[PDB]
């Protein structure tokens, strides 16, 4: 019974040592638990990614078709290990940031690196030697898709991508800085240094009464190095304010039961918070207190 197993372990073993990590996983595997990690304000992908967060060190591909939210999880990264600390460096070819919205967020923009390049191959290297500098804790690339090199400006982007790849995901791994790229082209090179890949897209376009408060995005963790790939998450997008924190915990809040629906009412343990999720979103919203007990909750139930 054990010699199978207790060689697959063996073998499996030494894949890791030869060869990485995630080398070799068991989808099922709730394996390891780094400290360094940047949460995406998504409790709802950060269980999906694993290790609640953003590896740090790691390069990070988030693809899909435009408009689905992308560089809007990017902007809550930043954010998020902006609040923390270290900053960030955004190195623009797209010429598309809205700062009063990168703001609401919580980007200090003010404090912000903004770079906007104009060769892709210039671009590659103000983000290479920024990244060495051991500064930036993350550095987000908008569009993998329009890095053009000097020539074309003037088959050679997927190389420039390797290239720099290869000499880039060197230092982040001393450095520490994770990096993120804005994809919809280069790929090859990306589609392997990757440590993680997010497939973004938009699953329905939330109605409010009105006509549209935001958009169902989700989230399809299609390659995972820093645990089990695969797991996915869904959240919500509110036009101009970004990633619904308390919708989050709604959802994620009952998918655990620690929020019952009695009929479209929404309860918290005995006493309700409302009526349809953007009415008890609404109650979150202006309860931080219970809020931060079911996130707390929440938390503690998986890690
Ligand atoms: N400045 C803004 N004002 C209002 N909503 C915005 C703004 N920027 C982004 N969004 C929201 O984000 C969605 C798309 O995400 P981003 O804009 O993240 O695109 P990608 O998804 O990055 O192209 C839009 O459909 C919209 O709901």
């Amino acid at each position: 019974a054990p010699d199978r197993e207790k060689a697959l372990e063996l073998a499996m073993a030494q894949i890791d040592k030869n060869f990485g990590k995630g080398s070799v996983m068991r989808l099922g595997e709730e394996v390891r638990q780094p400290i360094s990690v940047i949460p995406t304000g998504s409790i709802s992908l950060d269980v999906a990614l694993g290790i609640g967060g953003l590896p740090r060190g790691r390069v990070i591909e988030i693809y899909g078709p435009e408009s689905s939210g992308k560089t809007t999880v990017a902007l809550h990264a930043v954010a998020n290990a902006q609040a923390a600390g270290g900053i960030a460096a955004f190195i623009d070819a797209e010429h598309a940031l809205d700062p009063e919205y990168a703001k609401k967020l919580g980007v200090d923009t003010d404090s912000l690196l903004v770079s906007q390049p104009d060769t892709g191959e210039q671009a590659l290297e103000i983000a290479d030697m920024l990244v060495r500098s051991g500064a930036l804790d993350i550095i987000v690339i908008d569009s993998v898709a329009a890095l053009v090199p000097r020539a074309e400006i003037e088959g050679l982007q997927a190389r420039l991508m390797s290239q720099a790849l290869r000499k880039m995901t060197g230092a982040l791994n001393n450095s520490g800085t994770t990096a993120i790229f804005i994809n919809q082209t280069g790929g090859k090179a990306l589609k392997f240094y990757a440590s993680v890949r997010l497939d973004v897209r938009r699953i329905e376009t939330l109605k409010d009464g009105t006509d549209a408060v935001g958009n169902r995005t989700r989230v399809k963790v299609v390659k995972n190095k820093v645990s089990p790939p695969f797991k996915q998450a869904e959240f919500d997008i509110l036009y101009g304010q970004g990633i619904s924190r308390e919708g989050s915990l709604i959802d994620m809040g009952v998918e655990h039961g620690f929020i019952r629906k009695s009929g479209s009412w929404f309860t918290y343990e005995g006493e309700q918070l409302g009526q349809g999720k953007e009415n008890a979103r609404k109650f979150l919203l202006e309860n931080t207190d219970v809020a931060n007990e079911i996130e707390k909750k929440i938390k503690e139930k998986l890690g």
